[PDB]
């Protein structure tokens, strides 16, 4: 097998310390580090691709990357930047720093370790918080590993920072940085049909370049190799209001520049077969302390804090409790109008979408609405009496028995809300649907991002499309 | 039919009140209770339900400790709703309060059969990772009492202003989560029953025989009438109390210095007293440890964050760590008889490992040197290295290799085990223990602003609790 | 893996490592002060000087740490070693504040005791004031006479006047510092003087250390307890205590220290063939002796006390000045001519302090072996004021010395002991140098006696136990 | 058959006052003996001629601030104008002719002592003979600068005459502060101008003065203006501090140096070498004193950790074998260096071309291409002389000297350890750039020795102005 980037980067990172002789040197425990990660991976093209992805992230961080798949590529870069730091003793020892962080961040906070937690080395548990735990989740989820580089240098700021006051300081950052990454991340692919390329967003932000506020670089160190200014890693705006820009501002590739036109976007898409990971976070989103809606029948509204919370990490994770479901069947099915299969994509668009207990599903299956109305009821009902009540209420028997699907009841509002609702469902209603979750998600959301769409809504509003 | 609770006899006697005035509001605090208590069968169920709503009820308003018999319920809820004719606020904030206690009850303490756990009028984000382990904990072991003092600081967090108001309240309710969980796990720890830990609790909330300066914690005063306000304070009133009443020569609480603490834990069964206290003690001490360098079989203090379970996750995770013996609870082979000399030694702190609840048809009762493999395989950083450790070993387990290794998860303490050289012996699990209560104490004591005399023996009375 | 013996350093920095699971180590302190020790030791070459170098950096701080006399044999250091850390396994700062011990210990004596090869004395951390001229007199003297076991006692008063917070703090633990150096060494001089051999001083301080039979009631003056456990503070204070317990331990009947009033001072150092037993003593004294001093106007070969600067030598430029200030026999150390008989009955009287001048060193060829008859004008020819009298002197006389009248002209001084000397018209025996000797130590005595806070009696004759170091 | 010193006319004169019955007079005769004693040190003719008129012409600065000359019928008056002052009263005539044994007392042993002895106070202890004292004396010695004996007699003077214990030591300690004030602004005014810019009038004035910018009045022992009504005396603490702090700084001073641009502007520009080579080296060894090699601009310096490196000392100023000032470009145009250098045959001069390095190495670094002097200055500053051996062998060069040799002249030097890690060529721009770092560090050590504190404002303030 190839003799990956990485061995042949340590015969290099051994002429380069004279003799400790190491290892106790300090590389050979930063290199220890990641060699630890290493080890993890098979032989084979496991650790190849391992080797490889890690690296590629690395170039990322250290300058903005793009560094290729290609191995002799590889074995450059790593050779080119290390000669950057022939001459310094601290400063070839915090660019290993660096890449003993990427390793140390990839293997416990990205992809944790078989039946290991999420962790962030060197940080307390705190640090683990419920955004972190969930953003994390979902970035993964969504296979989003270009995110890594800025999450790697606000880690490894947190890391490197002096105990009490300065590492909390930069813990917190990593939590402001990590919302709105996360936040940018799902408002832009909401709004776009393909991934649009977020990407190069990312690599541009690392790099700098382009930059809609005074911001620099991102990365540790320059593309263009020499020093006349500092670079800074700071997420207070600098991240948030540089993110907030390239997707809300004219000068800007991201096409939204209001309200109207991100739920414009949103509404049309097919959202659940673009992205199910992106459908299930805008779900959560959306359904996050709702009530049943008392005036639009089908509908839900805001409603009294922690009432009916699934907005968390334990909601992201609950596949048992909350999983995606479709209103109208995936498929033409009776009981059903047809309109819903005039477009193959009106089915996937988030206004169709509910959350449901799993097992349910043998009971929801390709039903008519007259049959799924009740089971809506039921399985949002407060106590599992009711959920009796309402089931043997029914003249309807479904594939699973009364004392079953009581047992799956939980208080759950948006289902509730659509058990109420006497008027026929038609696309109409589910685009009003989608408005009224869309609403509620960016609501959710904004915050994240530092964002504040005009709703000037048509007055003063020119619904824009990218 | 059946004979009426004392709940529905005060609704009456809150509209007489009301009072005309569906007409009035205090009907929605009312029926916000009604909501909680509506999700009991009737019959016992709803018997039970109302009159353990009215006993916290009675400890959080007052310190009366009101008993479970339904006579004497009725007569409260007049004797202090009278107590708020005069006034239309005060008979508000009183039935707000009694909203309070229910919400929490329902949400925070059990809630509803497949939700979260909640605290209504309070966002998520109050909803942290330790106020969310400490409810799972003393709900596991069925600390009622505690729930009084916790609806006070809910109650205060929900009834304060949005913003700065709001926060601070929340933050106090998390220190104050903190204190009772600390205290009374440390309290529990060191005595061999129960030791009327709810004693304690009660004269907290009227609160008598306060050490420190500090007045009672209920919202009202038992003798019915008013020339001071009433405290609900924690940032060092309820921890410096509790901390003083575990650990005052003046106080009932008989732990005066380290040595003495460690004394007490390390000699009780304390598996067989309380499963979910060792669970908490254990989840405690193995967070954020490495294997000794030096003492074989035992383990020290690492890396922020590279084991880390003391967590709302690791407490609720039995699958990847459950409580398991390593000197089996009954005499086998393989084993020291020393062990099974006192019925309780196995029981004791020191013999407990976190291990995968799965692997437990391969460990059972088998011979330490066959457990000393499992251990090191299970503890093993890839499944590669279990793997490696299983196959390298002759012996032949009730599961696969492939099995056992797929159960592989990095856990010091199993891997240091894995390494101990020497023979085990109650001599052993003894250091193991004293190892294991030090770190424990060491992660909890800033819950309590505890700071017990470790003299190493310097100037150090081993002192026992005192009959 | 290479050749011989790993050093008990070496050996020890493995566990300094295990010692910190939890951070850097880079980043750890220890890494920080551990990298300054190793800076010190990478001074010595692989072989006998690495060996030597760190068993002896290891046996003071053991000293300095525990009182205790950790032995040269490799395998008790490693054991010293480790003891005495895992004493700190559990605090992080006190890991750390031993490991900083063990910097100073390194910095102390790598850059105040035995400097690198060009480089001036430093104490690493305190200013170039704290570098008094005292400072510089006792560290090169203590040093000149190998009194190694004085670095224990005084890295420890190093070691607080670093840890201190600056300005008001730091000064005052300078300023101890000092006295403590005085101190030392008084009591050093003051017992090495009256003693035949070395006495054993070494126990005297070890005990200190440790001590462990304090006359006064001072207790330990290491940084840690030998027995491990804590239940009371421990003091390195230098005036209140310091001066205190070493004066008792030279100068009380209960003491060890042979000397109890000025009297029996006096007569064991006038006893004592003090050249030949340590040149650097000699020296020291002599300096002490000679600082500020007038030819006597009465008794004709000896001095008395003068104005303050007139002729000050007792100075770390005097210690150094071997070139003007050579230690020099008047009486030769062997039987010449020109000289009584007297002087060498005992092989031990030309070497008592009586018979010792400073002068130039170059002088020596012209007064090598010769009668008292030259050395009488050569004395009071380099004596001179100007080299203008010495040339005056020198030719006055009749004699030819092995030098030219130009070129001794040039080594000529203001020296009144030379002057002195000069100016004495009867002969030279025993007993004048005996006599000599006594205004000498006196004088010696009258400097140093302030370093160490004594005042011994002087009473005697009309009360005086003139008493022996034995008995 | 010379000429009668003014000081032999003066013994006749003064017997007078005893007259002729007294001691005689003792306490005069003793005092004379004292003067008579240094004189006698000098051959007669030229050398004994000189040092009298000298001694009575720092004399008159120091009772009276008179600027005597030094013609012979001059000084035989002025003795007599300011003795006849003191005709009436016996105490007077004492502390006059104390003053004059004062004087030469510290002509003789503070300022150029005996042929052998070391520097010393009379009647002052050694303690009072500190390292910061013998290291100005020294220095102002070596720039020979004469005129700053009358203000340190003065101080000298009131030391001795003050009472034992607390007395003396304070009038001890404000020597010092004297000393270091006197020669903080000597440095200054002289490193910031061309020629010696008449320093010696600026004294004159402060002893007589006169022209004072602070309310102080005459640092002489008396009034020149023969006759009583106040006292005079000056504490420096304030007054010699403050009013040599004004002179050199003041907008209505004669010291054109009113911040630290314009100090560093001064300095930067003139080739301190050829003008002073004294003053160079006092300059240098403040810059390199507790420095440490630049980890950001490579052949520079930066302040370090106390007592690392620290050469501003008596010893450091008498170390001319371990620090000899050496020029880093060649004092001649020479190959393997840039011809810039010798557009301005000043450039070579300026402190920034300066280093202070062992003197026999000279043998092995005299008019060498830079690429060999990095390797050198890289060896010369080595921490132990098995660095030095590691770096000469290492190098390709054969020097003049054996490696074994210049090995052995090692020293710990941060200033050289810098320059050898240098990889760009070096310019006149670089030496600049030195000379500016160089002048900032001696201007931070100096600084509080004169209670300066010139605006850094520049940037915010520049100016900046010249003088005159």
């Amino acid at each position: 097998e190839p003799l990956t980037a990485f061995e042949t980067f340590l015969p290099r990172v051994v002429m380069a310390e004279k003799i400790q002789d190491y290892q106790d040197s300090d590389a050979h425990e930063y290199m220890k580090a990641v060699q630890g990660y290493l080890d993890r991976f098979a032989v084979g093209d496991r650790l190849q691709n391992a080797t490889r992805d890690l690296l590629v992230t690395f170039a990322l961080a250290e300058t903005g990357e793009k560094l290729s798949k290609r191995l002799p590529d590889q074995r450059v870069y790593m050779r080119d930047t290390f000669e950057r730091h022939k001459d310094s003793a601290d400063d070839r020892s915090a660019y290993l720093r660096h890449l003993r962080d990427t390793a140390a961040f990839i293997g416990n906070a990205w992809e944790p370790a078989n039946n290991s937690p999420r962790a962030l080395p060197g940080l307390e548990a705190s640090a683990m918080t419920d955004t972190v735990k969930l953003c994390l989740a979902f970035l993964n989820s969504l296979k989003h590993t270009i995110a890594i580089a800025p999450l790697v240098r606000f880690y490894s700021e947190a890391v490197h920072a002096d105990e009490g006051e300065a590492r909390e300081k930069r813990v917190a950052e990593f939590e402001k940085a990590i919302k709105a990454i996360t936040a940018f991340t799902v408002f832009w692919r909401a709004t776009r049909r393909g991934t649009g390329n977020i990407d190069s967003q990312y690599r541009a932000v690392m790099a700098g370049a382009d930059s809609l506020t005074g911001i620099g670089p991102l990365a540790r160190q320059w593309a263009e190799p020499d020093a006349t200014k500092p670079d800074p890693d700071v997420d207070a705006e600098a991240l948030k209001k540089e993110l907030a820009a390239r997707l809300s501002d004219p000068k800007g590739k991201g096409g939204v520049p209001n309200l109207a036109s991100f739920l414009a976007d949103a509404s049309a898409l097919p959202l659940y077969k673009i992205s199910p990971p992106l459908a299930r976070f805008l779900l959560l989103a959306a359904y996050h302390d709702t009530i049943e809606d008392p005036d639009n029948p089908g509908l839900i509204v805001q409603g009294k804090a922690g009432v009916a919370s699934c907005f968390t990490a334990d909601g992201w994770e609950d596949d048992t409790h909350l999983t995606i479901e479709h209103i109208a069947p995936q498929s033409a099915t009776s009981g059903w109008d047809a309109e819903f299969y005039s477009d193959k994509e009106t089915v996937h668009k988030l206004g169709n979408l509910v959350l449901a207990p799993g097992a349910a599903n043998a009971s929801l299956s390709s039903r008519p609405w007259t049959e799924k109305k009740v089971l809506y009821a039921a399985l949002g009902a407060s106590t599992a009496d009711d959920a009796k009540s309402i089931l043997n209420s029914s003249g309807f028997t479904f594939a699973q028995t009364t004392e079953d699907l009581a047992a799956m009841s939980r208080y759950l509002p948006h289902l509730r809300a659509l058990g109420q609702r006497e008027d026929e469902l038609d696309p109409a209603f589910m685009d009003q649907r989608a408005d009224v979750l869309l609403r509620l998600a960016y609501t959710r959301l904004k915050g994240w991002l530092g964002l504040e769409l005009s709703d000037s809504s048509s007055d003063p509003v020119v619904k824009v499309d990218d």
